[PDB]
């Protein structure tokens, strides 16, 4: 409206004053996007961009917010004519839709840090002229709802977000950019990321909010950085209210994420009588296995995370065979480039760091290492199995002989009487992918070949000539 009933916090003193307005938004038919990104945007302007001469709260009066949420709906009112997209059965056309994304687009600065933190909120978008990627899809969804667009939704998968809108909602359109150097496809469905198989597009598998959702998307960007060394204790606590709220509303149900921060946030300071991290981070990948077919990856990300921050190799290991076995099933695409780095990074700096302490630790004479457990081993095998399965038939190659020095340090950290106990079947191991049936008979040797590894992990032809 804003309308009578959403004033009446105002102001808002403190974490506590805006969870009950989000409370309240939150019990209304629709929760107004607009006012709550604004709102958010504004406290983490002011306890995360400038502190100066912060006390407590920065108090947020209704005057200077309805004057930003004013700000707001002259500009896309102004901007959007209605009259010129008759909206047939109470649902919108792709023409609107890609007019509301080019208003927002047009309006944003020239040149600017797109990775920048704190340009996600509506306050940014108002102040700055800035938005971050995802920024810019939310921001077309809270303008289509300020204009009474009710089907128009936010679809976001694990590193890109759109729109949905239309008869039954089945219609999908670019409405932002991806990554950095790509062709913009804005107004274009997402058909042919989907047929393609890619992570970018989860096989179709994304998250397809409501009005709920977009709030908990809302929630979960908020950015508590100071800079890199320093978070705001104030966002932290008021992220982590939000998310509880959320969370007992049902409106993370379908939102592993969002459940991974959760679980993050109570790892970081527990809230007496809420479930423990690691229940939290078995509910995101419950939620992915119920609702995405269980095509999501960070879920498992998430919980091995706290399982290598734990030094819980057994459990991090595993975690980390599981993203393998969902990534197995995509072909790897141009732009699916975030997941290749999370990948990279794991196999090739995460897993040596942990394998090499615990080396140092077994040599002091623990007991129960997963150096020992041959368990451990086939998680590590299985790992690797996933993400050459994930090679194969992909438009572009994954391994490389750059993965291949490490492979053959991590295998070499468990003992070959370690090794010998894993049954590999065509504890028990079944390989997916020919690279890693083909690398079986080298898996034993107390000394592995680590020139014939190489090999078979980058399929190479030959070797050196002279
Ligand atoms: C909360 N809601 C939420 N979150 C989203 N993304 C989150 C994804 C996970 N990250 C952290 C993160 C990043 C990498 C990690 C782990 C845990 C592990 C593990 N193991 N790794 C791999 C590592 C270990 C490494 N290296 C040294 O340690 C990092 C390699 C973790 C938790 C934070 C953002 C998105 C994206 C959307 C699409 C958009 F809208 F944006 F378009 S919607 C949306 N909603």
């Amino acid at each position: 409206g804003l309308k009578a009933a959403q004033k009446t916090l105002f102001p808002l003193r403190s974490i506590d004053d805006v969870v009950r307005l989000f409370a309240a938004e939150l019990g209304r038919e629709e929760p107004d996007l607009v006012l709550l990104s604004l709102v958010l945007g504004f406290v983490e302007h002011f306890l995360a961009v400038n502190r100066v001469g912060l006390t407590y709260f920065p108090v947020a009066d209704l005057s200077i917010i309805a004057a930003l949420y004013a700000r707001f709906t002259a500009q896309i009112r102004g901007a959007v004519d209605l009259s010129l997209y008759p909206r047939e059965g109470g649902v919108s056309s792709r023409e609107l839709v890609k007019k509301v994304s080019d208003v927002i687009w047009n309006s944003l600065s020239r040149s600017y840090f797109k990775d920048r933190a704190h340009i996600q909120s509506l306050f940014s978008f108002i102040t700055g002229t800035k938005l971050d990627s995802s920024g810019v899809a939310f921001a077309v969804v809270g303008a289509c709802q300020a204009l009474g667009l009710r089907d128009v939704h936010l679809a976001l998968s694990e590193d890109h977000a759109w729109v949905v809108f239309g008869p039954n909602g089945e219609q999908t359109a670019e409405v932002t950019w991806h990554g950095k150097g790509n062709e913009d496809r804005r107004g274009q469905t997402v058909n042919a990321g989907v047929a393609e198989r890619s992570w970018l597009y989860l096989k179709g598998s994304y998250m397809r909010c409501d009005r709920k959702m977009e709030v908990a998307f809302m929630v979960c960007a908020i950015n508590p950085s100071i800079d890199l060394h320093t978070d705001s204790l104030e966002l932290l606590q008021l992220q982590q209210k939000l998310l509880w709220l959320l969370y007992d509303l049902g409106h993370l149900e379908r939102y592993p994420m969002a459940l991974g921060n959760l679980a993050d946030l109570e790892e970081l300071e527990p809230t007496p009588g809420r479930p423990d991290p690691l229940t939290l981070y078995h509910k995101g990948i419950a939620s992915a296995k119920t609702y995405y077919r269980d095509e999501h990856i960070y879920p498992y990300m998430y919980l091995a995370g706290y399982h290598c921050r734990n030094r819980n190799v057994r459990e991090a290991l595993q975690a980390w065979a599981d993203t393998a076995t969902v990534i197995q099933d995509y072909n790897y695409c141009r732009e699916d480039e975030e997941i290749y780095k999370e990948f990279f990074e794991v196999a090739n700096d995460v897993i040596p760091n942990l394998l090499k302490e615990a080396a140092s630790l077994l040599e002091a004479g623990s007991q129960g290492s997963a150096l020992q457990d041959p368990e451990c081993f086939a998680h590590l095998l299985r790992f690797y199995d996933g993400i050459c399965k994930w090679e194969e038939g992909s438009p572009t190659p994954v391994l490389h002989v750059g993965w291949a020095t490490f492979l053959v340090q991590s295998l070499g950290r468990f003992e070959g009487q370690v090794r010998q106990k894993v049954r590999i079947v065509s504890p028990v191991l079944t390989f997916q992918s020919e690279k890693m049936k083909g690398m079986k008979e080298l898996l034993v040797a107390t000394k592995i070949n680590s020139s014939a590894i190489k090999l078979q992990l980058t399929a190479q032809s030959q070797v050196q000539m002279k």
